[PDB]
RNA sequence: UUGCGACGCGAAAGCUAGCCAGAUGAUUGUCCCACUAGCCCAACAAGCUAGAACGGGACCGGUUGUUCCCCCAACCGUAGCCUAGGGAGGCAUGCGUGACUGGUAACGGUCAGGUGUGAAGCCCUCCCGACAAUGUAGCCCGAACCGCAAGGUUGAAGCUGAAUCCGUGAGGAGGAAGCAACUUCACCAGUGUCAGGUGAUAGGGAACUAGGCUUGAGGGUAUGGUGAGCACAUGCGAAGUGAUGUCAGAAGCCUCGUCACAGACCAACAGGCCAAAGACACUGAUAGGCCUGAGCCAAAACGGCAAAUGGAUAGGCUACAUCGCUCGCUCGUCGGUGUACGGGGACGUCAAUCCAUCGGGGCACAGUCACCACCUAACCCCUCGUGUCAUCUGGUUGGAACGCGGUAAGCCCGUAUCCUCGCCUUGAACACUCAAGGCAGGCAAACCGUAAGGAAUGCUGAUGGGGGUGCGGGUAUGGGAUGCAGGAGAAAGCGAAUGCCGGUCUGUAAUGGACCGGAUAGGGGUUGAGGAGACAAUCCAACAUCACCCCGCCCGAAAGGGAGCAGACUUCCUGCUGGUCUCUCUUUGCGAGAUAGCCUGUAGAACCUCUUGAAUGGAGACAAGGCAAAUGGCAGUGGAACAAACCACUGGUGCGGUCACCAACCAAACGGCCGUGAGGUAAAGAGGCUGCAAGUGCGUAUCGCAAAGGCGUUCGCGCCGGUUCCUCUUGAAAGAGGGGCUUUGAGAGGCCUGAGCCGGAUGUGGGGAAACUCACAAGUCCGGUUCUUAGGGGGCGGGGAUGGCAGUAAUGCCUCCCUGCUACCCGGC
DNA sequence: GGGTTGGCCGAGCGGA
């Protein structure tokens, strides 16, 4: 099946796609609506539900048998018509960072007409998106946000002033008016989509349909402020709803205060007072956990030190767990912990950083060695918990040797 | 489950505490006198010894008084003893292992030799003994060239040290002879050589470690301690007061300075220098090398200035306190602080050395800070006194984990005695009949299991098994954690108590203490302990908690076993019990909350059927920000040369809108209007049936959480929390605000293990001068307390599952569950 | 603005 399913729905969305690259949204409605009434579709929409750890909704069906699969899908062959969706279940899902951050989970049917539209969505909210939008969309990593403001603020190629801006209203606080009035997808599914309650007001508008819509509300920004014409001056950077502008000065950022609050003004959006400042590189403002300022003509990207404190918070925690482990589960908790804040941060200007990192590890890596054995010396620690790998000492692990990765050694790529 | 630890006793023996009294040694540099000793052997004295004998004078050495010098002052002394520490024996004991032996067995006794332990409650003698082990973060060494290996030559931090010389002497000056680790790297302004130097390191060394007592008593005095442990919203508790803090973390500490680890380093880059920078050559004039820097000056190149903001200082094997990035307590070296530390002189002081306030990181076995009450007195001050310390001896009161004692109910074994006793299959004969065999059961264990124990095999299989009782032999063994009550048995104690039971007074939070009263044993005979008696002649006496025989009574049939109050400790049996936790359902709070159905309108061009009627059926091009009830698992073109597989390219599927059709049906023009064809043909309405829209179902099925109250009360409420939901904020388990509530039951099921702490009575050791602290199973014992829900594995007995193997079958056997026991092992304390 | 390696004082009694 699938070796032909995923092919002919990824041909069709290029013929989406090639539709709206002329006007033709006719062609875009037929095409959709086509899809959507596709075997395929429903195929891969039951799939996309499967693989995503589908647990107990109101509407409870199930995933297994290899024939609900079947069922299912010719359940949703006829339903386009008489679909009603029922409302969410409240779940809350345990995150290990503070909360049980609440995410309210749709029925299975529900979640698989969002799948459908989903792949009906995605070939419009990529051509009709931005250029520097770069939330959540293909092929877009959070570093390309970052090698944005690098070829925007590079050797003298802004001048100098950056409004760093963010987005109130937690829900999909979208006037839903709007939402029913340009988006391109068929009003009614998406009319009994948004009287339901459509997602859990505990959301934040960053369930797999609602970075659509909150990407395609979000596409004006670069256009409306291709009003100013300069050189080099406005620049827009856009990660999902986390924005900053650039400019050349104080008052000019003023002007796309306005602009954008008049943007946002027909949405259901309005920018902050508190979290909007206008600031002056080099004063710095933080994005995506990335500092940017500039230190004397320099650029020098650095990953903020709100982001070296959650990470020492999260090794912190993981040793406060692990307090009477053995030293190779100490060794597989904190190593792709340690991987993974450098395959992220391996971009940047983190190699100094990198080096405060290890040292700071090792500081409570020394300190889980000796308080594991009391009343007992120092250089039985020494040499019982750390190896001479090499040329280095100190290298903490057992075994062929089982060791810590030091994030200093992971050779940042230019 | 920790080497032992329970309980009574100290009859006796040996450790041990308090007190009392004696004896002995000692009371710690040298000399001179003072006093006394062997002192006139002439009481003169010149001369001999010892001196807490507690005197004075003058001197030696050591340490402190901040490096060196010269004074001065205080303190210490080469003596005796004790301990830590080391060595060597015996001795005792724990666990094995072989050899022998008792006994019917259960179970023992004895030697050997293998390994432990001998102690903070628990071995004896001897020797070395304040010298040493032992340790170390700072300091010092850790070379210098001859050269075959490093062999030697020398050096060498340093150790030890004679000869000599001075002084009455303590001592002071020299250091011959001897001993001694020295191993491996890196940097020097390119490379190589040679010279001249610096920094890690194996080890070595210095330094300390390396003790204590030898003058007491009172009074004042704290820099020295204590005032529980826990939780915290409230508190429990006999056990200060009040703040403040709990993981987005107080106090303390390690770092570091706004880009906030080694006041890092190397590379890059930028600015400057230099002529290969100690020489001798090679190479390079510019990247050739070096300096500085994510700041600045520099420049022959000596290096300096500020380093977030202020601020301080000279010189430490000094003493005390703290700290060196977090368990408590005692220590060793080294380093930083803080306080204290005579007179003069010389040398000369400051380096990013240190402190403090902010600020960035961190570190976390939860305390901290202030006050109050009390304890102790080292030091100092004051008063009084002449001793003090160690050991041995004797007395006396005590104690114990050391020494002594107790078999009895439990269990095992033997003995007599009463009761019970199979099962199958076949040949069954006279019908119970009986056989033959296997089972089930009784005994050995080869072998396995560290271990609980099990099992091959063999042995027996009513000639034998099992249960009950009465005896006799053996062995029961030692932990506070949930009490209590009853029974079996009950050592020591008492023929009148140390116990018991009443009574009186009194103390603690609780255990306690003193005193008065009361009960409490069949007989005889015997030995004849032991005292009597002028005596050994009397030659006795019955109790010596009763040594041994018969009757009174019980029990048993017998042998006999028993029988007065308490009756400790360990056991065994029976009953009633406690606590807390996990899971499941239930009920209530907060939030969410539907589909099917029922109903009222709406739409159906893209859903059917039917009735219809200018009112039908099948198909093309063009478009398409209008819509939809099968749909793209569709079709076409091309690549395969069209062909077989696979791959590129195109497609709006339908309704609607416009041109444009084909079938099927005709208004008008037309000879009495019989006939004709050029020409015209797109609705409405009823049934279901799907959707929509509201309502009812319904705050319901169901889902996600949660069940926590306290205090003031002025009775209205308020504050502190808890719980659910919403909102702001944060990277974040933090916070801010708001709404509600402030709240029930049952079910089975675990589990009894530990941490301590306080008081009292006793012991021991480290620290301390002492209070007091840290430990000895919470020291132990009793008493009072909170807290932890209290760990895995294995085995043996019973009832089932009970699928198979073996099976004529009895049934066992590998596999599951329920249930009883188990210290049987590895934790753990 | 990338590239390397540091950190370790010992004894003893008793515990979370
Ligand atoms: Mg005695
Ligand atoms: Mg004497
Ligand atoms: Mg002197
Ligand atoms: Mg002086
Ligand atoms: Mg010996
Ligand atoms: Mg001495
Ligand atoms: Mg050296
Ligand atoms: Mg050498
Ligand atoms: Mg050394
Ligand atoms: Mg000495
Ligand atoms: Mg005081
Ligand atoms: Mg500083
Ligand atoms: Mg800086
Ligand atoms: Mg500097
Ligand atoms: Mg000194
Ligand atoms: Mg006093
Ligand atoms: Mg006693
Ligand atoms: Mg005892
Ligand atoms: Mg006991
Ligand atoms: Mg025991
Ligand atoms: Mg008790
Ligand atoms: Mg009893
Ligand atoms: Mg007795
Ligand atoms: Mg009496
Ligand atoms: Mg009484
Ligand atoms: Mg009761
Ligand atoms: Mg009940
Ligand atoms: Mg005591
Ligand atoms: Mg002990
Ligand atoms: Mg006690
Ligand atoms: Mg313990
Ligand atoms: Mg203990
Ligand atoms: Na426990």
């Amino acid at each position: 099946d699938w070796a032909k399913a995923n092919r002919e729905v990824k041909r069709l969305q290029v013929r989406i796609a090639k539709a709206v690259k002329e006007g033709r949204w006719g062609k875009v409605k037929a095409l959709q609506w086509l899809l959507t009434h596709s075997f395929y579709g429903k195929a891969l929409a039951v799939k996309r539900v499967t693989d995503n750890s589908g647990s107990k909704t109101p509407g409870v069906d199930g995933i297994t048998w290899s024939t609900q699969e079947q069922k299912a899908q010719a359940i949703k062959s006829l339903r386009r018509r008489g679909y009603k969706p029922q409302p969410l279940r409240r779940v809350y899902i345990p995150k290990a960072s503070g909360k049980q951050r609440p995410l309210g989970i749709p029925t299975t049917k529900d979640r698989a007409m969002q799948a459908l539209y989903a792949l009906a969505l995605e070939p419009v909210a990529e051509t009709t998106a931005d250029r520097n939008s770069y939330g959540f969309r293909q092929g877009r990593c959070t570093a390309d946000a970052a090698g944005q403001c690098f070829t925007v603020l590079g050797r003298s190629d802004c001048a100098k002033y950056i409004l760093d801006a963010d987005i109130t209203g937690c829900f999909d606080n979208i006037s839903h008016e709007w939402l029913l009035d340009n988006i391109p997808l068929d009003k009614e599914v998406l009319r009994k989509w948004l009287k339901s309650g459509f997602v859990w007001k505990q959301q934040l508008f960053p369930g797999v349909i609602s970075p659509m819509l909150a990407n395609m509300t979000l596409d004006g920004m670069e256009e409306l402020l291709k009003k100013h014409l300069r050189k080099q001056k406005v620049n827009l950077i856009r990660y999902a709803d986390d924005f900053v502008v650039t400019g050349e000065s104080k008052e000019t950022l003023e002007k796309v205060t306005t602009v954008i609050q008049e943007f946002l003004k027909e949405r259901g959006l309005t920018l902050s007072e508190e979290k909007t400042k206008v600031v002056h590189i080099e004063e710095g403002f933080d994005f995506l956990g990335w500092n940017i300022r500039k230190y004397g003509e320099k650029l020098l990207i650095k990953p903020a030190k709100k982001n070296i404190k959650a990470f020492h918070k999260k090794i912190r925690d993981a040793l406060k767990e692990l307090r009477t482990a053995t030293q190779e589960a100490v060794i597989d908790t904190l190593n792709p912990i340690i991987k993974g804040w450098a395959n992220y941060h391996r971009n940047q200007v983190s190699k100094r950083i990198f080096n405060r990192a290890d040292d700071n590890i090792w500081h409570k890596l020394w300190r889980w060695a000796k308080r594991r054995h009391p009343n007992k010396p120092a250089r039985w620690t020494k040499n019982k918990y750390f190896i001479k790998i090499g040329n280095r000492h100190w290298v903490f692990g057992t075994w062929r040797s089982r060791y810590l990765i030091k994030a200093g050694d992971t050779r940042i790529q230019r």
